[PDB]
């Protein structure tokens, strides 16, 4: 096991007695239609069933035969269309299925019914999942639909091949030899996100390179779109808002002259002749250098507009990122809220919002971003982080499912109780026209996509939530460990409560209580929380904690910057009232002296070492976990994970005395006598960071040579 | 087959005749021995025979049995010591071996015998080569040692995992992971290196990163060594001639510095206490902006000796690099020579100065570096580039086995006839101490090592000709075909055809009759004919082919630059004569009018015309050639080739428009109307060079957002 297949693994049923059960449950596979994308799901079947079961199963048009497994939909199998499922199989759309046991002409059979041939190909993942994590079929009857609209990867990859915030590897394109070599590995990747429901994908980077809209890209982009296309994703591209200069065909790029929404227009045309069913644009404007309609003295709307009406005729879409914040505000928080609440109704309706989990910048703990319960009249869709930028790149184990699911399931008020996440994106609290999540997987050439093995379950978590968003955690990770590792029990409930934990070890050995932004700028790998003295205040640490002799937090209450107030009057109550406010969140909106005492009894200044030690704690026994687990797992991946696990604990300590000892330098205050004292002093801790190296190709970090 | 396994593909013998046969011979593994190296051996015969006899061959130490592979020395064999080889094991040395079909107490055996444990791991990887080539065991009786001491590959990793001409992924070497995870990878590089012969390996660019030298990364390459060694291949390190000054230690580099001798010598045993068989260092100095001894006013004797006093109490030596010019001589082609010529003598016993092929750099075709036939007091090294930094990056098809037999079969007449480079090489012609070859290889993270599945041929023929420098391209070709492909003889023809003519074509489509380096600065991947006006006029095209309205070539006769005064006097005379001189190198030697009349009957700009539409021909015949193949190749490789070779044949038509009407416009003169003519204009051609995306991670190129 190397974990290319990742978690689509045909191996067969290791339970003898289960084997023999679906054995007998599928002894023929009938697919009557031959479209791509039904001849796509055939295909995986067949590979999948012959794996999983130990035994040739061909995928076959003729006389139904008893015991089979029937793909369809009633306009491309008769079959199917017999059982005249009607109102049950309608309700499911255009993208659900409906998987039953029933009967055929007296024959037993298995169907996976949908209204599209994509919901054929959905139906039939799962099919194969329910064999995979050993569930029963006798008695099968279940239905699913997806809960959000546009379900998509992005991967932030330059032409060049590095990958930006890219821990696994060269990206999967290779642009010198497309479009005439149609690599394996495009169709494999095209499986890997159908097999979630994954139906898009932005594949270059947001900080954007023109070239993507040339002809001579296009082409390229065309043959992986038609590589994609029968797996159900239509292609995404990032733009740089500037392209009309770049071309040298146009002196502007303001979006409200003539010749610049022309440009666009003629340039849609062109990119739907290469890729009809094209999907749209992501597009990362007016923040951190890039270009925008700011850049000529135009708004959010205005630009998106423009690049919308462009689409429009091709029934394109604008996922138009929300992460924008300028330098001169006085709180960051505040920034993506404050920009686009006046612009809330003056996108046209085929411009979706997309807005990052939360205020900042994907940190292992943020609040909700208050843009989703403040939008009422603009179409929304959310923006996770898969890639371990903050969570420790390709060497820390970070299940991201509990992020995303705490996410999710939050509580807003918006519009009341059952004003969650979720139900936000779904569209049942405003009304709206677009729904969708994307997740930055930057996944690579490595042999296993993800570089760590462990950031394979985040993808498919996300993947799991972006088709139903209650879906647990917990419930990801059982499905993924299973299709991934062992079906055993006693493997199982183990390294399923190792992921559980694991982000919040993240949490805890980096900025725990509400603590954020106290990496290593700009690479992100290692603690920092010193860094000051920065272009910008807002990209440095002490900007965010404020640490003094006195106290610590950043206060965003009414008598501070009020951020508090850009949130519903529930939530705004909830977290200003120190009685109230979750301690998980506290230093994002109390500035508290040290002598403050948490609910457990320490003061602030321990409870702040205790998290760290205690992050450090966690990590150790995920390393006694999955040290038990040998037994379940192949040797290979086994000695991988254990010696990444090795390095984590390495670095977790790193990072615990490092925040421990700068805060304590700051504070004056000593570490409690039961906690071990770290090996070295605060100046130790400044000399690594500025000499660990920094495991990463993209950011010039890894090139440093300072070695004091 | 996706190529991770090179050319050690153990996959059942194809003939039945023969398969039955090699059955019937090698029914046992006999393995008394227990050293890791020895370990190795067996488990290299083990996985190799089983796969290839297609039933189970366990290693086994037991009372020999009938029709067994008896592998060991005397010492670690009391079998292959009672067969009392004698005279017949003392030819072998410390690295050859005996393969011999004989008898032990009437037991009929097979016999992998040499002196030394790594030469039996050699022996065993040449046992498994007969048989992968279809070879007869019956009869068989054959020794064989090395001919060069030092046969090493030279990676030019930067720290950041990007390689510097580097067209097959990531460096291998996970720096974020290591010491910690002993990546299964690490053993089948060494297991590739180690079938070839291959002894030695530089992990490290020449533009020297000075933390390789730090404990931080010296316990990361200490890992790394201990994976290679089993395999008999020692580390060395490329090493930054400034370090003492970047670890802010000294405040100069100067050689003659007791506090810089005494740091060398301090570093030496930081590093023997992690690798006590570290075999040395790799010296790119004084070159394109690296440090060196010149930047202190001493010489290249004064810097390498230094670094060689600090390695020989621990047996390490100094591979010092000879690729040396400064920008102010008046002949770059002169530059290495009138370098190290007054330092002949100079160097120490365990310096050795390490030497490219050709005077300029690796381009598709040199004459031989003069360095070779004049230094008789030195040790000397060859340098050999296998990464298609020239030809072709990762899209063209070009196997270098003729480039390599071409230099190495070259006369020089240094001391009589028989002064080939090979011989000198060898030692054999000066009489020198230590010898070797290195191949800069640049393979990553790729699935097939090398990108191009062909490239792997050129890294093959490499370690050949490094064990035996008289081994022909051919042979090379036709071994690797075997072990990579298919041993069916309707195959292997014409497919070594293919790949030896594949350099050629290189040449003929760039610059053929004694042009060179007409490439795009400084990437190299595409044409630039045209280029001048860079900061140095010696990194420029012009430089070289000053080619005018009259005429066209470089003089270096004693009317000239008087370059040919460099080489032995039978090659300065031939050369230097019009009669005599080979018309594929004399353009490198004589500017000559565009009417001078060739062998052929055309003139000189007919035969360029004609050379450069030759070489796009010759790759359409490649592509009609690998087409007839089908049948014996894996569809996906094949696949993979036939797409390759279609980029391959744009970029040759690309490079063959660009230079012919580039010439056309200096020299005015018309393309022969049997031509296919051009339909666009130079300009054009210009253009393309501007934006035709080149396919390499690490060259600033690769991100130029240039669109006109
Ligand atoms: O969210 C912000 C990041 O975008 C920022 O990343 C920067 C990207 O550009 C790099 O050149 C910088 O080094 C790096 O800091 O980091 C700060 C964070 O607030
Ligand atoms: O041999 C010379 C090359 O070394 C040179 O390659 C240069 C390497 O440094 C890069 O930064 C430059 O861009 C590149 O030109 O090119 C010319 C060749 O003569
Ligand atoms: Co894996
Ligand atoms: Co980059
Ligand atoms: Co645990
Ligand atoms: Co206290
Ligand atoms: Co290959
Ligand atoms: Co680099
Ligand atoms: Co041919
Ligand atoms: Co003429």
């Amino acid at each position: 096991e190397d974990g290319y297949d990742m978690w689509l693994r045909y191996q067969p049923i290791a339970d003898q007695t289960l084997l023999k059960t679906y054995q007998k449950q599928i002894r023929h596979l009938h697919v009557a239609g031959d479209s791509p994308t039904i001849n796509a799901a055939a295909a995986e079947l067949q590979r999948g069933l012959s794996g999983l079961l130990n035994k040739p199963i061909v995928a076959r048009d003729e006389k139904l035969k008893d015991y089979s497994l029937v793909i369809g939909t009633p306009d491309n199998s008769p079959l199917i269309a017999s059982l005249n499922l009607g109102e049950r199989l309608q309700a499911l759309g255009a993208e659900g299925y409906l998987l039953e046991q029933t009967r055929i002409n007296k024959r037993h059979v298995v169907i996976v019914a949908a209204n599209s041939d994509v919901g054929v190909l959905y139906g039939s993942f799962h099919l194969l999942r329910l064999i995979q994590t050993q569930h029963a079929l006798e008695k099968l009857s279940l239905s699913s639909a997806p809960r959000l609209q546009h379900r998509v990867v992005n991967h932030w990859d330059n032409l060049n091949r590095v990958v930006e915030r890219g821990y696994a590897g060269l990206s999967l394109w290779d642009w010198g030899s497309l479009p005439n070599y149609l690599a394996p590995r495009y169709t494999d990747y095209a499986r890997i996100n159908a097999s979630l429901g994954i139906n898009g994908t932005v594949i270059n980077n947001v900080n954007a390179d023109p070239r993507v809209l040339s002809d001579q890209f296009l082409q390229k982009i065309a043959a992986l779109a038609d590589a994609f296309r029968p797996y159900g994703i239509k292609m995404y591209l990032s733009i740089n808002f500037n392209s009309p200069r770049a071309f040298g065909d146009v002196d502007t790029a303001d979006p409200l002259d003539p010749r610049v929404q022309q440009w666009w227009k003629t340039r849609a045309q062109k990119i739907y002749s290469y890729i009809p069913d094209f999907g749209g644009f992501l597009v990362k404007a007016d923040s951190e250098g890039q270009p925008g309609p700011q850049g000529y003295g135009r708004d959010h709307a205005e630009g998106a507009n423009m690049l919308a009406a462009a689409l429009k005729p091709f029934g394109g879409v604008v996922f138009w990122r929300a992460f924008v914040y300028h330098p001169d505000i006085e709180d960051r928080f505040r920034g993506a809220y404050d920009e686009f609440m006046p612009l809330d109704g003056k996108f046209a309706d085929n411009v979706i919002l997309q807005i990052k989990n939360g205020p900042i910048d994907f940190q292992p703990r943020e609040p909700f971003s208050a843009l989703f319960a403040g939008m009422s009249r603009t179409n929304m869709m959310m923006e996770f982080q898969i890639t371990q930028e903050y969570f420790g790149f390709a060497t820390h184990l970070a299940y991201q499912g509990p992020l995303f699911e705490e996410s999710l399931k939050t509580e807003t008020h918006a519009r009341g109780e059952g004003s969650t996440i979720g139900n936000i994106l779904e569209g049942k609290v405003f009304k709206t026209r677009h729904t969708g999540m994307a997740g930055v997987i930057n996944p690579g050439t490595d042999r296993n996509w993800t570089g760590h093995p462990f950031v394979q379950s985040s993808w498919y978590a996300f993947g799991r939530m972006a088709w139903d968003h209650q879906i647990s955690a917990a419930t990801a990770a059982d499905e993924w460990l299973r299709m991934t590792f062992s079906n055993q029990p006693a493997f199982i409930e183990p390294v399923k409560q190792m992921m559980l934990v694991s982000r919040e070890a993240g949490v805890n050995y980096r900025s725990p209580l509400g603590l954020t932004h106290l990496y290593s700028q700009g690479d992100h790998y290692g603690p920092a929380p010193w860094t000051d003295d920065l272009p910008r205040a807002d990209w440095t640490a002490v900007y965010y904690h404020r640490a003094s002799k006195t106290g610590i937090g950043f206060n965003r209450t009414k008598t501070g910057s009020n951020a508090l107030a850009q949130y519903p009057e529930p939530i705004a109550k909830a977290w200003g009232d120190l009685n109230s406010v979750p301690e998980d969140l506290i230093l994002w909106f109390h500035h508290l002296s040290w002598d403050h005492r948490m609910q457990s009894g320490r003061n602030l200044w321990q409870e702040l070492v205790h998290k760290y030690y205690q992050g450090v704690e966690q990590v150790r026994a995920m390393q006694r976990t999955w040290d038990q687990q040998e037994a379940y797992v192949d040797a290979a991946r086994f000695a991988q994970v254990k010696a990444l696990l090795q390095v984590q604990e390495r670095e977790a300590v790193r990072w615990r005395n490092s925040c421990v000892l700068y805060f304590q330098s700051v504070a004056g205050r000593p570490i409690p006598a039961n906690y071990e004292q770290p090996e070295h002093d605060l100046e130790y801790y400044k000399m690594l960071a500025r000499t660990t190296y920094v495991p990463e190709p993209w950011h010039p970090a890894s090139s440093s040579r300072v070695l004091k």
